[PDB]
């Protein structure tokens, strides 16, 4: 079959690109916009940096910081709330996925009242409406829900992160600049660089893999894996790097699909609110491992772009270099290597598991994986 | 300052991607769609692999087919004209750059109606209005104009190819398959083909390059030189791989520039209707040298990803193996090696060279090019 490709139809990239906002507002005479994001980025100032900029150019803007890290349903049903009540037009998105996906979520239902519970609205979320016109603003090193069509949302009472997928989702415009993500302290930096940083590798190796797809990933992972070190040590230049590393990787696996690395860690999400760049971070190598057979020569590529000199390795040789330049980067990084570490249970295995096997993801790794695979794999984590 | 990208929003790519046009028509109802095209094309039976499609998903169009290569102000105001009396919603692009850039001139016109001249429209077009919602389907390896936000007119009066340049220009979806390519003769394949090497190669060391335009065109490159000669021999898996290659380059090129070699091509369109690519492909080498000693390592990588060993080689080296690779190619293909073969005169080269000098292209150009510089290539390439 044929491949089909979603892009952002405008992006702009480069420390002081969210000055090109206002414009983009005006040339396309949008009149309210409601701003989606955190309490901790409007404390910071980091919205500030962007509703100032509205100000100057006599922008009207409400805001709702009311998303929390892993927005629940609740969450995206305030939003919808506050968004249905402000003569809004559209809306921007200033943070990391947590904003971006809820307020993805928001924009979809605004149009598609149809699925208000939005629990329908997981897989291939079959709406009539695209969404309210929605303008990205990432701040951070890894989501890339500035490009991706799909939004995922935690569904508190059935704790469970479910995925949703809509080309409907995606952003008029994306502003892709390291100025809004300079604020991220180095725990954070490292964390959703190498959610990024898994997000290429998975893309490189899920089932829709294709010409396109792979050349966006392989060169995503070589951007993340020579800045991802230098931007957690604070390297700003290091940093603006890692802000287009990790929208290059969206770019693919959006339109392709993941694996169980990310099929594995939502679970975790739902369980105990780890944050998704640890969860996968953890994972990764190991899933990698229980992947390696299934990729060809892809692991050499990926070995090769992360500084092992690949060079007269056998391909099982590779296989193990990139799996081992994995684990070094996440050590380098400060990522806790046991999930025991990060408070997962034995006891929940089982559990998490099941909710992997299921989670939409997982059907993109390449190596079909069953319940028992993903329990053995979860303990080889832990 | 930050870099601005502009894609389609949405894209299919492979045998068979026009298959997903009925579809998209209608998960965005419009009604009624002016199919802008060649008469070739359509007594070929390529434009019946589209219409057959739509009559069979119940979809009405209106035909146009009285594009021209290098296509005139009269052309496009003919097709303004025909699409004013249709009651087309959307129009559909079916053929190589000739009918895509006649396609988005009459667009923007017929929604910017203050410029229904079109030469008011030349370098970066203050149109207010985005165009009509237009589906691009190329027929050939090259142009990208499915993705470009620019079309080039033929100002028959003052025999001069312009330029036009605009954001509002882009298709809302751009369908790619070789399938609607198999048609084009060895000599086409190849021509298109070497204009598509030329944007890559154009487009990666123009002056607004930067890091993702750098990755997606030295992809490009790699691919497009990797099939061409396949595709033109008749490789069908060559010629989809092309199709690819020459989108690709568009992805960049059309957010960054080009340089001389597109400025002297465009001169010699619209004096001696030399086909765009054979153009392209007689300079391109020359002017690489012209240009050789400002790309830093540029070259390197170009020659590289075209079978060249450049592994001992010094820059200086490597620079030539480079512009070798080319003109190696150039034979490979067919294409004749001095525009004394195309017929361009040397009582006409200051003309032409003046002409090159204004063409907005040119300023991209990484070495600036003075009119006499300019002389001075024409005749080296004669
Ligand atoms: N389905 C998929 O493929 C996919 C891929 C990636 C992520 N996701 C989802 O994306 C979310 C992860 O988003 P995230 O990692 O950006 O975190 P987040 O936005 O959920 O939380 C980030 C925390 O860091 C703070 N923060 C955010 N940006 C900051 C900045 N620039 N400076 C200082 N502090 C900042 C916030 O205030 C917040 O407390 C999860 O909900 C995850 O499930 C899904
Ligand atoms: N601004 C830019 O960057 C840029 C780049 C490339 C070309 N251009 C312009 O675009 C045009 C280039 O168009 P082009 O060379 O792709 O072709 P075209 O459509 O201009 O003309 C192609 C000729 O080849 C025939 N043809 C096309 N597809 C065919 C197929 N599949 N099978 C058999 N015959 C086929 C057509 O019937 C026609 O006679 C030129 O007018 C040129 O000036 C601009
Ligand atoms: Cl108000
Ligand atoms: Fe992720
Ligand atoms: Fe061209």
């Amino acid at each position: 079959m044929a491949n089909r490709m979603i892009l952002n139809e405008t992006a702009w990239f480069g420390r002081g690109a969210v000055g090109a906002l206002t414009d983009e507002v005006k040339r396309r005479g949008y009149q309210k916009a409601l701003i989606v994001t955190d309490k901790t980025l409007v404390q910071c100032g980091v919205v500030a940096k962007v509703t100032d900029k509205m100000d100057a150019a006599g922008l009207a803007w409400a805001i709702y910081d009311g998303v929390v890290p892993n927005p629940t349903i609740t969450v995206v049903k305030e939003g919808l709330g506050v968004f249905q009540n402000s003569g809004a037009d559209y809306l921007i998105a200033i943070g990391g996925g947590s904003p971006q996906d809820t307020c993805k979520a928001i924009g979809i239902i605004s149009n598609n009242p149809e699925f208000a519970d939005v629990r329908s609205l997981e897989g291939l979320s079959p709406t009539n409406k695209p969404s309210v016109p929605i303008l990205a603003i990432p701040t951070t090193a890894g989501t890339a829900a500035e490009v991706t069509i799909n939004y995922v949302i935690t569904d508190e009472e059935k704790r469970r992160k479910f995925v949703c997928v809509d080309p409907h989702d995606i952003p008029q415009v994306a502003f892709i600049d390291a100025d809004m993500m300079d604020g991220m302290p180095p725990a954070l930096k490292a964390a959703t660089g190498v959610d990024a940083l898994t997000h290429a590798i998975e893309g490189y190796i899920t089932r829709g893999a294709w010409a396109l797809t792979d050349a966006l990933h392989i060169k995503a992972i070589e951007i993340i894996a020579g800045a991802l070190r230098g931007s957690v040590a604070g390297d700003k230049d290091a940093g603006e790097e890692m802000a287009l590393g990790q929208y290059v990787a969206g770019m693919g696996f959006s339109n392709v699909g993941l694996g169980l690395v990310h099929g594995m860690a939502h679970p975790l999400g739902a369980f105990y609110n780890t944050p998704h760049g640890v969860a996968n971070a953890i994972l990764l190598p190991h899933v990698m491992r229980y992947n390696a057979d299934f990729t060809g020569e892809k692991y050499r590529d990926i070995a090769r772009v992360m500084g092992v000199k690949v060079e007269g390795m056998s391909l099982e040789e590779a296989r193990n270099a990139a799996v081992e330049a994995v684990f070094a980067l996440n050590r380098d990084v400060g990522i806790p290597p046991h999930l025991r570490d990060v408070g997962v249970r034995k006891e929940d295995i089982p559990a998490l598991a099941q909710a992997a096997l299921d989670d939409v993801c997982t059907g993109g790794n390449p190596r079909e994986a069953t319940l028992e695979d993903i329990v053995e794999l979860y303990h080889t984590a832990w």
